């Protein structure tokens, strides 16, 4: 059983951002809106008057009620707040308020906020708060799924990545008369360099339930394409820093290249900070990995689930090949960084797998017959957490050391590489 209650379903199709709902509400795109070159559903809004999108709702669907239930969902990527200018500065990003009644999404330092206000200025807020004083954040500068539901008899709820975060009572609000238009735009933000990314805005004419929200979250994640740490499509030929999810305070290094050497995790990462604003683990540490095309016949640059690839490791501005001799005794096969011309018959083919919580990747090493050597993780040998391929992993959650994320340099993180 399924029920459609769509009032606005904003999507890039053909060659245009349009409303796919039967209403086909009219859209105006300002001249300073950016779109991602590969996924044109990703919309970037700057702190500029012309970086905006306005939706004019059909009259039959404007919200003007005491009892009508409604929900919204959208994905958002919010760059790290860098300066004290952001500290006590709530700014609207999605506005459907007219004359101090309606609804809006706003942001503040470490916050996503939903506000409802009735025509007698009775107001309620539901708030998601996330810290910037944290080693590794699930939320800072990463694609987040937002869902907000409204039941006029009881509660408004905000969900993040399909999980309930905050619920507050709204049964005391009366007539909420929202705007005829929805304005996507940074409104009242003092940080001149602030922006957001947004995608897949929806409005629904019901209170969505927990199952509907989960299904919506799973579907829109696009599990067929692997993601980087930030939640963008993972790509071939792109240098990435590595994060192991069970040892997040460690980074990948190599001692020596060639079959006598090995790679290993070491830490701590050390810190990036601006006093009273953020304090996080440094992300741009260790040897970079580059994903290389092997078996995929697709001619775009995206790494798909189950793609069979090679992995290059960058040491001193030179590319080596991640590889192992699977014959070595023990289920754990230690990985080395080989000269590319000299890899010979060593195992190097990696099956890339997306795992669906944040943006998880697995890497299943295979020999040249296509037989499994195993998922790449790590193993303690003496004092040293060496990288290995091990079928022990394949034969077993966030317990295991075989989950990884790939971190490219991104403007919304602000860290400067050490070199």
């Amino acid at each position: 059983s399924h029920m459609d209650t769509s009032i606005l379903n904003l999507r890039y199709e053909s060659n245009h951002l349009i409303d796919l709902s039967r209403y086909a509400s009219k859209i105006n795109i300002g001249s300073k809106v950016n779109f991602d070159p590969i996924d044109k559903n990703q919309i970037q809004l700057f702190n500029l008057e012309s970086s905006k999108i306005e939706v004019i709702l059909k009259n039959a669907i404007v919200y003007n009620s005491m009892y009508e239930n409604f929900s919204t969902s959208f994905w958002i990527r919010i760059p790290k707040y860098f300066n004290s200018i952001s500290l006590n500065n709530e700014y609207t990003i999605i506005n459907c308020m007219e004359n101090n009644s309606g609804w809006k999404v706003s942001l503040n330092y470490g916050e996503i906020i939903w506000t409802l206000q009735d025509t007698q200025e009775i107001k309620q807020r539901v708030v998601f708060k996330y810290s910037q004083m944290i080693n590794i954040s699930d939320y800072i500068n990463r694609w987040i799924f937002v869902t907000i539901t409204n039941n006029r008899l009881n509660n408004s709820k905000i969900y993040i990545n399909g999980r309930l975060i905050d619920q507050k009572p709204i049964s005391n609000l009366g007539n909420i008369h929202a705007s005829n238009n929805i304005m996507f735009k940074l409104d009242g933000c003092r940080d001149t360099h602030r922006y957001i990314w947004i995608k897949y805005f929806n409005l629904f004419d019901k209170e969505l339930n927990e199952k509907e929200i989960k299904d919506l979250y799973d579907n829109q994640s696009n599990s067929g394409i692997l993601k980087d740490f930030w939640g963008d499509y993972l790509q071939y030929d792109k240098p990435y820093y590595m994060l192991n999810l069970v040892d997040p305070n460690k980074y990948v290094d190599v001692n020596n290249v060639g079959i006598r050497g090995y790679m290993y995790l070491k830490g701590p990462r050390g810190s990036v900070m601006t006093t009273n604003i953020y304090l996080n683990s440094s992300l741009y540490r260790g040897t970079k990995f580059i994903i290389k095309k092997y078996a995929s016949g697709n001619k775009d640059n995206i790494v798909r689930n189950n793609d069979r690839v090679y992995i290059n490791v960058v040491v001193k501005n030179k590319e080596y090949r991640l590889a192992t001799n699977a014959s070595q005794a023990g289920v754990e096969k230690i990985l080395s960084a080989l000269e590319i011309p000299d890899v010979g018959n060593l195992s190097q083919v990696v099956v890339m797998k997306s795992k669906n919580i944040t943006n998880k990747c697995k890497m299943n090493l295979q020999d040249n017959n296509g037989n499994d050597i195993g998922f790449i993780g790590f193993h303690q040998f003496n004092n040293i957490a060496k990288l290995v391929a091990s079928n022990w992993y394949n034969r077993q959650s966030r317990t295991l050391g075989c989950s990884w994320e790939f971190i490219p340099v991104d403007d919304g993180w602000g860290e400067r590489p050490l070199q």
